[PDB]
């Protein structure tokens, strides 16, 4: 697989997907975020699959504008914690590229998903409840399990490590 692709497996598996796991062969993360309804059911791909399927590729392209939304609602306190994590659950197994991806920070997918882990587990830390909000800490924790294995986040994944040691002794 090429850059920011290894992980297209387990995110196809994660929407019921993985059925279609070789329409991705040698297809770049580029020409992935280029595929159409219509093109799908060219490739003979079902007229259900590919409204899905493009479904879920569109929420790709919303990941910056989703990830901004969420840093800023939970700097002003709209947001709860809850629902933060949730949002996470629906990116942190989709194809992000490397860190190290030129362009503009503020639509790098890896870079933004990184700055709201900090500000969640930040808010949480500061949260006087957050350790009895039982349900939320347990998707937290495995949000940060998955970062730790996803490639882009390679340089990282120490950090991470640390990250989710810190939460585990609250």
């Amino acid at each position: 697989h090429m850059v920011g692709m290894s992980g297209i497996g387990l995110w196809l598996k994660s929407l019921r997907l993985h059925k279609y796991i070789e329409l991705f062969k040698n297809m770049t993360y580029e020409e992935m975020l280029l595929i159409t309804e219509d093109f799908l059911q060219s490739v003979g791909v079902t007229k259900g699959a590919s409204h899905k399927l493009a479904l879920c590729i569109d929420k790709l392209k919303e990941r910056a504008n989703i990830l901004n939304r969420v840093e800023q609602e939970l700097l002003s306190g709209q947001m709860e914690l809850s629902t933060a994590v949730e949002e996470l659950t629906n990116i942190v197994l989709t194809p992000m590229k490397p860190l190290e991806s030129p362009g503009p920070p503020e639509e790098n997918i890896g870079l933004r998903f990184l700055k709201v882990i900090d500000i969640v587990t930040n808010t949480l830390q500061q949260d006087p409840y957050a350790v009895q909000d039982d349900e939320t800490l347990g998707v937290l924790m495995w949000i940060l399990d998955r970062s730790i294995h996803n490639e882009a986040f390679m340089n990282h994944a120490s950090q991470l490590k640390d990250l989710k040691f810190k939460l585990s002794k609250m």
